[PDB]
Parts: structure tokens; C-alpha cells; sequence
């Protein structure tokens, strides 16, 4: 029924966590610089946590904050209530990035067509995890070693999957 | 339709650089040795402008010049005029090397098998780039850390990408 790609903009650790109190446990200015390449000139959808954990909008990107409350706004981006919402605002789009957290992943897992999926190799602490997905019928279609020196002091990979039909 | 692996054989910065006023921005003879040891054996394939620079035949290796000059001529080199006649020339090669410079890798960008890519990190001034490429359908099977010393005072790194069928 949509016609935009539903893609996922997402990096977790062994454990899949991806937050510890409403913020990111890991700091790889690296792994941001490549988000930032990709998801440029196409929106992103957030949760309203996670929204408030950056607190600006993102430039380049159309910023679509995912919310319940039927009041609330924000300077410089657009506010949707639904996954229905999401998609009328995004009809026209090449392709979206779901952007997260753990609530608005679960939302929009039903839909997703293709996986931006960074995997931080270490054990963090966290509260905040990206939930399970059965990878049948899921294709690889690109996988790097990300970079590791004094200012990214992890071990990570780049992978990106594609779903079949 | 071709049998050769195409390869390509580049080295460039954070910004696809990869000459300036018709040489190498850079002086890694750590790099150049790890070209050479990569490339031996097998066919060179260089534009016209990227020969000239480099100035003499590379040793071990069958150097092929392009050019659309129908009277060019140069002693113990082969001179082709199109990816065509390269596929000719090289019918029975096991593998090819694209040598640059930015003209020849468009060239020959829609045949590329393997990357071979050496990453600087640092911003260099140049006037040639190495052409945007969507990896889609590739992965990453190699990846070092290159020498940096005196002798070679940047920070770099080997890749190798192959294409998936
Ligand atoms: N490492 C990574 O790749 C990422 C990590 N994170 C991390 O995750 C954490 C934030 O994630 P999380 O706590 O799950 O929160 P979310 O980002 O998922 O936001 C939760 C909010 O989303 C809104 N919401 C949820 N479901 C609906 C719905 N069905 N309809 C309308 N609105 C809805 C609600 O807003 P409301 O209460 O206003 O009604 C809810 O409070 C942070 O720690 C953050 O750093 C976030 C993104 C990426
Ligand atoms: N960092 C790296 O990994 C590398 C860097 N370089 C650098 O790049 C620069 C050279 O690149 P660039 O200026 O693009 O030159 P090229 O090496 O790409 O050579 C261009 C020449 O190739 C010939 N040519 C182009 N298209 C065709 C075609 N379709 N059919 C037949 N012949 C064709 C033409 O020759 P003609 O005019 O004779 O007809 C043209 O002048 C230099 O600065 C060099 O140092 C080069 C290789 C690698
Ligand atoms: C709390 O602070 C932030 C939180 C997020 C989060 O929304 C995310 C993410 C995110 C990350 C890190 N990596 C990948 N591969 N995908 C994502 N979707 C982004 C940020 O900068 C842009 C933040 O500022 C520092
Ligand atoms: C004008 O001076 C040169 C220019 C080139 C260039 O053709 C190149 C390259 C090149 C390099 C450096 N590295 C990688 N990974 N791939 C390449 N294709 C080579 C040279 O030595 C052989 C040169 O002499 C010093």
C-alpha cells in the first residue's frame, strides 16, 4: 500500500542494545559521520524519546517526530501520531529512515524493506534494545569493517540487508 | 560476455582524490610496493594521461595504454582505443587491473569484479577523483592497517571488495 522504501538506520552490540538512560553507551564519531552519509536528503522518523535525547533537528532530513500526544510540536519538524501518518506524510518519498528507539523499531518492524544494521562487538550496559527479526528471506547485500582507532575504541561492522520477495 | 576478472587498483583520500596537476599527491612507497606485489603478473590497464605521467613501462606486468590517438605508439606497450579492444587483448587473462586515472575508471566502471582500495586519511588538494560507487551487492574481504613511519607519514588502509552475483 506504501510506495516509499521502509528502511532501518539502527546500531547495537552483541546483545542488541542500542540505549542506556535515554542516551547512546557508546560514542563513534566514525559510525555517526557514516549515518549522517546515508540517511542525508531523506527523512527520518523518531520516536518522541529519542528526539528529545538529540534535542535539534538533524539537517539535510526532513525530521518526523512519532508521538502520541495530540499537542505536541516542535520548531522545524513535522509530527506524526501513526504509522499510517508516517506514510502519508512520506507518500511521495524514495525512502524513509525508521531512526528509532526500541518502541518506534517495534512500530514499523511489520514494514521495513531493506537493514542499515551497525554491530558494535562489546557486551554494554543498557536499558533500550532493538527487537528480534527473523533473517529468512532476508539477503546481505553489504558488509565493512568499520573504523577503530583513539577516537572509535570499538570493533565494528557495516552490514546492510535486503528483503526478498 | 567477458571471462577476465576486472579489477580495479586505486588509492585516494576522504574526498575520492586521487591526482593532482598530473601526478600523486602523496609519497607512500609502502603503498606503491603493496601495489606491486598485488599487480605482478598481471595486465595494467592505464589511460593515456596516467601512462605519461608514470612516464616508463611498469616491469612484470603487460602495460596497456588507452587512447582515442589511432597513430600512438609506445616500445614494450600495447595501445588499445576502447573497453572492447581491452576485452580483446585480454581474452585469456585471468584477471585484469584498472589503473586509472578518473576517466579510465569510468570507463570501465560498469564491468568491475574487485576493488582493490587503498583509503588515505587525510584531505588532499587535487583535480581528480575517483568516481562514486554504489556497493550494493558487495562486501568487504580484506581490510589492514597500512605502514605509517617516516617514510611514510600518513594513515591508511588496504581494502578489497568483491561484487556478488
Ligand atoms: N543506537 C541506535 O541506533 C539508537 C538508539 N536509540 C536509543 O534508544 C532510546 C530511546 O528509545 P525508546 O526508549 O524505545 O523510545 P522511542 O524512541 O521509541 O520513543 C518512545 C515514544 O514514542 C512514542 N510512541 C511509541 N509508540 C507509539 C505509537 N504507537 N503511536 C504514537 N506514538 C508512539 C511515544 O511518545 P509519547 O510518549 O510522546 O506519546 C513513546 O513515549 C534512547 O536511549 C536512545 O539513545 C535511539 C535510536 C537509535
Ligand atoms: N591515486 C590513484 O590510484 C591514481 C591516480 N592517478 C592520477 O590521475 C590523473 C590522471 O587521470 P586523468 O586525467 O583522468 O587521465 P586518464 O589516466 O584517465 O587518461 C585520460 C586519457 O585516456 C584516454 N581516453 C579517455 N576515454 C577514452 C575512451 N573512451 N576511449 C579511448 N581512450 C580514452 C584519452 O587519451 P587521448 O587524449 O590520448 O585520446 C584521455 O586523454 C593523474 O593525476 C594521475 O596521477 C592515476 C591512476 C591512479
Ligand atoms: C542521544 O544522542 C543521540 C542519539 C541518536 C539516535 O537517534 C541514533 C542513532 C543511530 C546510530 C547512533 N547509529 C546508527 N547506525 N543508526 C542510528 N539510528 C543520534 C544522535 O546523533 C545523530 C545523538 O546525538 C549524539
Ligand atoms: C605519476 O607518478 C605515478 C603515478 C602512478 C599512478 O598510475 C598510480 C597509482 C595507484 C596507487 C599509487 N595506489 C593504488 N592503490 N592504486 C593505484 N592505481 C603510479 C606510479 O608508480 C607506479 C607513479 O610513479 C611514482
Amino acid at each position: 500500500h506504501h510506495h516509499m522504501r521502509v528502511s532501518f538506520m539502527v546500531a547495537m552490540d552483541e546483545n542488541r542494545v542500542i540505549g542506556k538512560d535515554n542516551n547512546l553507551p557508546w560514542r563513534l564519531p566514525s559510525e555517526l559521520q557514516y549515518v549522517k552519509k546515508t540517511t542525508m536528503g531523506h527523512p527520518l522518523i523518531m520516536g518522541r524519546k529519542n528526539y528529545e535525547a538529540i534535542g535539534r533537528p538533524l539537517p539535510g532530513r526532513r525530521n518526523i517526530i512519532v508521538t502520541r500526544n495530540e499537542g505536541y510540536h516542535v520548531e522545524g519538524c513535522e509530527v506524526a501520531h501513526s504509522v499510517e501518518e508516517v506514510f502519508e506524510l512520506c507518500k511521495n518519498e524514495e525512502e524513509i529512515f525508521i531512526f528509532g528507539g526500541a518502541q518506534i523499531f517495534d512500530l514499523f518492524l511489520p514494514y521495513v524493506d531493506k537493514l542499515y544494521i551497525t554491530k558494535i562487538h562489546h557486551a554494554f550496559e543498557g536499558d533500550t534494545f532493538f527487537p528480534e527479526m527473523d533473517m529468512t528471506n532476508w539477503k546481505e547485500v553489504f558488509v565493512e569493517k568499520g573504523l577503530t582507532d583513539e577516537k572509535n575504541p570499538y570493533t565494528y561492522y557495516y552490514h546492510v540487508y535486503e528483503k526478498q520477495q
